[PDB]
């Protein structure tokens, strides 16, 4: 059972289909309208079920035309608020009935960031954006919040006549609204079963270009065409997709770039992946995120994690396939050295939690964690590191990429746990369960820490990173004279991401090889958002007060809380910094993206 939701569980009754009939008010920054649900009995003689909802207003509940007694429980913390509902005539197994609840969200609502026109890159319309993902879908409409549960959708939304909507589905057409002349409906469909947090809605002042046959890029006109070149990559990301993972059963993959507070590098929405501005880097060196957003469509949105305390599951398996599409790009050279870089950003996060945390453990246990409190690499790169390490027990990538597309077949539509996965890779690799009982499972799955086993890693593109590195860890005073512009001939921006990343595992450096570094290479001038996230938390931890501005400028101008929240940390714990930092949440705290805003404050201790 899920501890995240407070909803009936699957076993009790099942969510079909969703139909939303919605308006979006920026003026009061609601969105209005009613939920029908389709709702399937798993039990005989139902007589009541349970929803979850959060800072929800609810104005009736309809059921065969008629309305029907509900109550709201009281709110649970992060979880929100229960809604039971009283059903009019007992139902029996497998009977279905239509639900319509009618309903407005809070302003506060934690899936939703309202935008004011300043706040966007055309500074004339408002926008909003959803982030669902683990448990807000709840903060938007009553349902059950769980990834237990599959339904498809369709879904008609009412906005501005000048603004676009956009849906985790397929465009099902645009007409004026009948009861508002000065509006426009928008209608979706998603005829591929998915759990609730895949469902996501975009309103704002949008223009798309096609880049690939089964590709639309969105955004604002002033980001098109930079987005355009940026994510070109996409259809060939596709295609060897589809040959690792088996066919895209979703019809269209288009993009949506967001403005720059989107929490995230990005959210594998059905038929719409919404990524960060922050990937536009003017050279397509950050795509490895368009790859990860791709290998969702099956490692996620097919095979689900049954509830969060898998989410390693979800993570882990798109990940390595990520790093295949990358390896098949690229070279095989070139997934060695990313995978070896996702184990540093592991041994980060694990010396960050500490090395007992209960958050380093492969499968958590969330009962009474808020899930946004937990997040972390974690799932992400030990996930990784336990699926290239059987990899490498089993016979190699081809072997193991044999399992994989097996797992997604045999498990699409379908939502799993930790032993599902573990029973059908005894299953598939029968013939080895020798070699699989050799596996420290005990360990890998549910005890903290670094894994008990490293897989091997090709060095050739690493060394470089670690041998300049060390040079200048090592380097003293008289040293500093001899580095130069030329040390980074050879590196590519991912060469120099990696030897930033070596040496900010040692930071602090002295002050004075900082100055020296920013005088030689001149990182100051990089807008690759991943170097320069690097290269000011190694400056701000060597206690260079110049870095200062450049910290908090980028903390701020954009909300990527990968890098938002460690240069908040790092500019706190920086005592020259502190007072700064502080006021400047303070003075943000409103206008930033309301999950966003909650996590930082808890960071700063405000
Ligand atoms: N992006 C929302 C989010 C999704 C998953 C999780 C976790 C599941 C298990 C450990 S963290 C946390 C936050
Ligand atoms: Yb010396
Ligand atoms: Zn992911």
């Amino acid at each position: 059972v899920d501890t995240c939701s407070l909803a009936s569980p699957a076993s009790v009754c099942r969510t079909k289909h969703l139909h939303l009939r919605c308006s979006v008010d920026f003026t009061r920054r609601t969105l209005t309208g009613t939920a029908a649900l389709t709702v399937q009995s798993q039990e005989d003689n139902l007589r009541s079920l349970v929803l979850d909802t959060k800072d929800l207003t609810i104005e009736k509940v309809v059921i065969n035309g008629q309305e029907v007694k509900y109550a709201l429980g009281e709110r649970q913390s992060y979880k929100g608020s229960p809604m039971e509902i009283s059903l009019p005539i007992a139902l029996s197994k497998n009977q279905e009935i239509v639900i319509e609840i009618s309903f407005e969200t809070s302003p506060k609502s934690s899936a939703l960031q309202w935008l004011t026109p300043e706040q966007t890159s055309g500074k004339e319309h408002p926008y909003l954006f959803s982030q669902c993902q683990a448990i807000h879908c709840r903060a938007i409409l009553p349902c059950q919040d769980t990834p237990s549960v599959k339904l498809t959708y369709t879904a008609e939304v009412s906005v501005p006549k000048e603004l676009v909507a956009l849906m985790s589905a397929i465009r099902d057409g645009e007409t004026p609204d009948p009861e508002d002349p000065s509006r426009k409906i928008y209608k979706f469909i998603q005829k591929v079963p998915i759990p609730c947090y895949l469902i996501a809605l975009v309103v704002g002042a949008l223009e798309s270009r096609q880049i690939g046959p089964r590709t639309l890029v969105w955004s604002e006109k002033e980001q098109v065409e930079k987005s355009a070149y940026e994510f070109s990559e996409t259809e060939s990301m596709l295609k060897i997709a589809e040959d690792l993972g088996g066919p895209y059963v979703w019809g269209q993959y288009d993009l949506l770039v967001l403005p720059p507070s989107f929490p995230y590098g990005g959210m594998e929405n059905p038929c719409l992946t919404f990524v960060t501005p922050t990937l536009l880097a003017g050279d397509k060196s950050l795509s490895n995120v368009i790859a990860h957003e791709i290998s969702h469509s099956w490692t996620g949105n097919l095979v689900t994690n049954k509830t969060w305390d898998h989410f390693w599951l979800n993570e882990g398996h798109t990940v390595y396939l990520e790093r295949h599409i990358c390896g098949r790009l690229f070279g095989e050279k070139f997934r060695h050295f990313n995978a070896l870089g996702g184990w540093g950003e592991l041994q980060n996060s694990v010396k960050t939690f500490g090395e007992t945390h209960p958050f380093t453990k492969l499968v958590v246990d969330l009962t009474d964690i808020d899930p946004d409190v937990a997040y972390s690499s974690v799932p992400y790169e030990k996930g990784f590191a336990l699926l290239f390490y059987l990899e490498q027990l089993l016979g190699g990538p081809e072997i193991f990429l044999g399992f994989l597309k097996a797992y997604v077949e045999k498990f699409s539509y379908k939502s799993i746990t930790t032993d599902d996965w573990k029973d059908f890779l005894y299953s598939y690799f029968k013939d080895k369960v020798d070699v699989l009982n050799q596996v420290d499972w005990n360990a890998w799955l549910y005890s903290p820490g670094l894994p008990p086993i490293k897989p091997n890693y090709d060095m050739t593109l690493t060394n470089a990173c670690i041998a300049l590195s060390q040079r200048w860890i090592t380097a003293k005073e008289d040293d500093l004279n001899s580095f130069n512009a030329t040390d980074l001939k050879d590196l590519s921006s991912h060469q120099l991401n990696e030897f930033l990343a070596q040496t900010l595992q040692r930071a602090p450096l002295p002050l004075g090889h900082i100055k020296r570094m920013q005088e030689v290479y001149n990182f100051n001038a990089i807008n690759n958002s991943e170097i320069r996230f690097r290269w000011l938390r190694l400056c701000i931890q060597s206690k260079w007060e110049d870095a200062i501005p450049l910290a908090l400028k980028m903390a701020t101008e954009q909300g990527r809380m990968k890098f938002t929240r460690p240069l908040f940390k790092d500019l706190a714990a920086f005592d020259k910094s502190h007072d700064q930092a502080v006021r400047t949440y303070q003075e943000h705290k409103a206008s930033m993206h309301p999950v966003t805003a909650m996590l930082v404050g808890k960071d700063l201790k405000v």
